[PDB]
C-alpha cells in the first residue's frame, strides 16, 4: 500500500482519515495532531455532521482505523523536527493551514518522504483538481488541491465547456459555514454575509484557458456543510435544457465518474450530507434563457468530497 | 385622509398596519383578523423580527396606533358578509392569502370600498410594482402588489436595462424563510432549491424583458433578509464601475426611496426593517467579458414589501 | 408476525414505519396517508434527520420495506371509512393526531382489528409507558403512549424514587422543535410553555405524579431534547450513589429502555438513538444531603417510535 | 464625569462603550483596540443584534460618541507600554480576557490610574455584583465583576434567601452561544452541557449561600438571551403568589433597574438589549410541596451585564 501521513486533525485531517482508512491500497502510516492521543481518538469516533465511526487504540498506542492497522500518533508542532520519514510516509497529507505555501510545506520534504499535497490553496504551489488537470502532473514534490469550491465549479466548467464552448461564466457559490474583508470582523451569528473569493484566479490554476474568462463571489449561509454552486453560463454553442442535462449526464458516466453526480430525485441539501463526489448537479432546476446561456446547480460536502478527491490525488501521484 | 382597511393580519398584513400607521395622509378606518381583539394587539407591539412597536385599545375596544385612532376590528371570515364599507373604507389591502384573483377580491368592492390591493400575485389581476410600472395605472378596481422577489428584482431590471439594454438575464432568489416534493421535506435547516415563475412574474411589470429572463430560488434557514442574485447579459459594454454608477444614479433619481445601495459593506441583518424594496451590494457589483455583470441586492421579504403596499395605496387614491 | 397498520405519515408516523418495519415479528399491512403514494415513499426515504432508507414500490404499488413486504396504502380522512380490517390489521398506530381521545380512537375497532395504539396523549384513555407501568396492562383495546417528554422522564422519576424515596421533584424540558407565546414565531426564540407534567406523570406514576411539576423551554435545534430534573428526595444522596442507582437501572429493570452516557457526548450524537432517555453521567450532581440534579438525552422522534413499536408487541 | 477607558473591543467591550457613551457623569477617555481606527468606528456603528448606534471621527482622530466627546484610541497590545494615564483615565474597564487575574491586571495601576473592573472573573480578585453585594466594596484598586451567569443569578437567589431562607437550590443556565472534551467539538448546532463553577461562583458574592448551591450550563445555539431556571428548596413554606410578590417587591424596591418582571408573556427575543440582571418570567412561577419553587429569568448575554459593568464603575468612583 501507498504510505501516507496526515499532519493537523481540525476537519480536513480528521476527514481524510475516515476516507483513507477506508482505502485498501493507501496505509496511514502517521498522524501528527496537538491534540492528545485520547482526544484524537474521541474526534474520529464521534462527529457532529458524519456520525460514528470505529477506531480503536492498539495495545502499543498506536490507532487501527480500517485497513489502517498500525498508525502512529505525533504531536510535533515545530515542522523541523516532525519525522515522517521515521514512520516509512511516502506521502504527507498537509492539513494544519499553517504551512500553505511552497517553501513551507517543503520542509517535509526530509530524508524518505517523496510528496506532499496540502489540503488548501498554497501560494507558489502548483495546483491540481482531480477530473479536471490531474493527468498535467509531473512529478512535482509539493502540490496543492485547490478549495472544496474550486473542486465543485471547475469539473462542471470543463465538462460545459468541452460540450458547448465557455465564452464566459459568473459563479455564485452558497457556503455552508455552521460547522466550517470587514464583513469577516463581525459575528458570523446567523447574517447572510457576501464575499470576494478570487474565483477567476482560482480556476485560472486548473483551467487556464477558462479562468480569464469567469468570476463569481460567495455567499456566506449559516447551515450545515453542504454548500451550492451557482454556475451562469455563456456559450458559443446554442443550448437547451435537454442538451445541457445530456452533456452533464453523460461527463457523470465517462470521463468524470465518481467525481460528477445527478441528483434526479428532487432532494434537499441534507439529502448530501457526506457524500463523496466533487458536485452533485441539480438536474431538474437547469435551465436555459436565450439561444447561448445557462444556469447550472450543484451540490456538495464541503467536507467529504474535497477529502475523497484529495486521497484520491494521493493515489494518482504515488 | 385616504381610509384603508386590512384584510389579515399575519406577517404582511401587520407589517401593512406598522407601515400605513405612520402615514399622515392615510388613516386605518378598519382591520379583519382571525385572532382575537387583545391576541392581535400583542402581535402589533411584539414582533421577533420588528421590535416593539405602541398601539393602545381605546375604551370602545377600537384599536390606537399612530395617526389611525379609531380603528375598527373585525373578525369575519367570510367576504361577502365582511362590510369594510360600514367603517368608510375606500381602499382594501388584501392580506390573507384566500382571495388572490381578481374574480374572489372583486366581492370587497361594495358601496365606498372601491379599489382593493392584494398583496401577492393573483389570478388574472393587473399587476404593478411601484417604481417599475405603476405609472400605467388606469383606475383598475382590483389591482396585485406582486411579490417582494418581484419588488427586488424588476426595479434592477429597469434600471440596468434603461443602462445597457438586457438581452438575458438569470435571477437567483436567495430566500430567507425562518419567519414540489421539496415542500414536503419539513424545511429544517434545509437550502431549498424552488422554481417561482420569474419570467411570468416579470412579464407583468415589464412585458418586453419578461421573455428575456428566467431564474429560481434557493430557500434558506435565515429569517427576513433576502438576496436577489442577478446575472445579466447586455448588448451596449459595461464594467464595474459603469454598472455601480448607473445604479447609483437611479436611486438619486427616478428610484429615489424604491433602490438604495450599500456602500459600507453591512451583512443582511444590517438591512432587517429596511423600507427600500431592494439595497444594491456596491461592493460586489462585477463585471465578465464586455457584456456580462452580476448584481446584488438586499430586501427585507416584509418590510420593502409593506412600505411600496402603502405607496401604492396612496398613488391610486 | 403481529400485523398493523399505521395511521398518519407525519413526523411520528414515518418513524414508526421505518422501526416497525426492522422487527421480524411484526408485519405492517397498511398505511393510511393524506400524501400521494410517490410522496409517501419520498418520504420514508428520504429524511433530513434520520437519513436514507430502503424502501420500493411493488408492481401492484404495495410498499416494500424490511420484514413488511407487501404494505397496503390508503388515503381516507374520513376515520369511519377508512378500514384497515381489509389487511387483516390486529393493531392499528393511530399517528394523525385528529383522534387523540378514547371516543376518537375507537372507531378504528372493527373486524381483525382488536387494538389502537395513540402515539400522544389522548382525553379519557389508558395510557401506558414502556418500563414503567405496561405491565399493569389488563387487556384495553385503546390505549395511550403518552408523549416523548414523559417516556423520558417517568423512567427517571421511577428509578430515583425507588432508590431514594422522591418528596418532590422539579422537571424543565428542553424541547427542540426544528398560549399568546405559541402565536410567537417559533424559530428565532427560547419558548417556556406550560405542559401539565403532574397531571402527566398522574397517569402513570400515580403516587409521583402528585409530587412534581414542571414545563418545557421550546428551543430551535432539531430532534434532541434533554430533560433536566431537580429531585428532593427522604434519602440521603450523592453524585455517586445517584450514578450507580440510574447505572444499575439501565442493566436490569430498564435494560434497553434508559442508558448512560459516560462518554461526555453532545446532542447530535444521540439522533436516531433508540432509549427513552439516555443520562448524561458526567452531569449529575447532588447539593445539601438530599437534592440532585439529573439530566437526560432523548430524540424526540426515534426513542418514542422504538417504545411505541415496543408496546405494540407487548399487547399483542 | 468619571473619566474611564476601555481595553478590548470584543463584544463587551462594544457594549460597555455604547453603554458608557450615554451615562451622562462618565467620560470615556481612552480606547485600546486590536482594530484598525476605521474598523473601530464601524463596529461600534453596525451590530449584528443590537442594531445601528452614532458614532463620528473628529478630525484629530479622536472618537465623539454621545457624552463622550473626546475619546483617544489606541492600539497597544502590551500592558506594560500602555498608558491610560496620558489620556487622565482613573477607571480601567478590562475587556480584553487577557490580564483576568488580580497579578495580570495590577499592571493597570500607573500614574493616575485609581481602579480597574475586569469584566470577567478573575483569579485571586475581590468580585462584586452590583445590587448583590457591591455595598462591601472597601476602596479595593482591582475588582471583578463576575460573569453575566452570576450577574442573572445572585440577584435572585438574595431576593428569595431573604424572603424564604434557602436551604439549598439548584440552577441551570441556558446559555445563547449565538479540559472539556465537548468544547473539542465545534459548537454547530449542539445542545452542550458544561460545568461552570456556579458553588463558588455564588460564593464569591453570598458567601452564605453558595454551599448551598450548585448547577451546570447548557449551551444553546440562540443569539444573546440566555435564561436562568432555579429550582429551590426554602426554609419558609412558599406559594406560587408569595413567591411572585417577594420578586415583584424586590424590583419596585432593592432591586430597583437590577431585576425587572416580564407579565406580559413575552419570548426570548423581546428581550435583546434588555438593561435588566434578570427578567422574571412571571406566569412560569411554580410552586410543588411547601417548600419548593421553580423561577426562570431572561437575560441578555451582553447588555444587563455592560449595564452593570459601568453602574460598578460609577459605584466605585465615589
Ligand atoms: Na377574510
Ligand atoms: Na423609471
Ligand atoms: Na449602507
Ligand atoms: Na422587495
Ligand atoms: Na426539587
Ligand atoms: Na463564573
Ligand atoms: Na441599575
Ligand atoms: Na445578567
Ligand atoms: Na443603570
Amino acid at each position: 500500500p501507498i504510505r501516507i501521513a496526515i499532519n493537523g486533525t481540525g476537519r480536513i485531517g480528521l476527514c481524510a482519515i475516515r476516507v483513507a482508512s477506508q482505502r485498501k491500497d493507501i496505509e496511514i502510516v502517521a498522524i501528527n495532531s496537538t491534540a492528545e492521543l485520547e482526544t484524537l481518538l474521541h474526534l474520529i469516533r464521534h462527529d457532529s455532521v458524519h456520525g460514528h465511526f470505529e477506531a480503536q487504540l492498539n495495545a502499543d498506542r498506536t490507532l487501527n482505523i480500517g485497513h489502517s492497522k498500525n498508525i502512529l500518533v505525533l504531536s510535533e508542532r515545530d515542522i523541523n523536527k516532525l519525522d515522517f520519514s521515521a514512520a516509512n510516509a511516502e506521502i504527507i497529507i498537509e492539513c494544519t493551514g499553517k504551512f500553505n505555501s511552497l517553501e513551507a510545506s517543503s520542509a517535509h520534504l526530509k530524508n524518505s518522504v517523496k510528496k506532499v499535497i496540502i489540503s488548501a490553496p498554497a501560494q507558489n504551489t502548483p495546483t491540481f483538481v482531480y477530473g479536471v488537470n490531474h493527468k498535467n502532473y509531473h512529478n512535482e514534490s509539493v502540490i496543492s488541491n485547490a478549495s472544496c469550491t474550486t473542486n465543485a465549479s471547475a469539473p462542471l466548467l470543463k465538462i460545459l465547456d468541452e460540450a458547448f464552448k465557455v465564452e464566459n461564466a459568473l459563479l455564485t457559490t452558497i457556503h455552508s459555514y455552521t460547522n466550517d474583508d470587514i464583513r469577516r470582523a463581525r459575528a458570523a451569528g446567523l447574517n447572510l454575509i457576501p464575499t470576494s473569493t478570487g474565483v477567476s484566479k482560482a480556476i485560472s490554476l486548473v483551467l487556464p484557458h477558462l479562468g480569464p474568462k469567469v468570476t463569481g463571489l460567495a455567499i456566506r449561509v449559516p447551515t450545515p456543510n453542504v454548500s451550492l454552486v451557482d454556475l451562469s453560463l455563456n456559450f458559443k454553442k446554442s443550448v437547451s435544457k435537454a442538451s445541457v442535462q445530456h452533456a452533464l449526464k453523460d461527463a457523470c458516466k465517462h470521463a468524470f465518474k465518481g467525481v460528477v453526480s445527478i441528483d434526479e430525485e428532487r432532494l434537499v441539501s441534507s439529502d448530501f450530507i457526506s457524500s463523496p463526489f466533487s458536485a452533485i448537479v441539480i438536474d431538474d432546476q437547469i435551465m436555459t434563457i436565450g439561444e447561448k446561456n445557462a444556469k447550472v446547480l450543484a451540490w456538495y460536502d464541503n467536507e467529504m468530497g474535497y477529502s475523497e478527491r484529495l486521497i484520491d490525488m494521493a493515489q494518482y501521484i504515488a
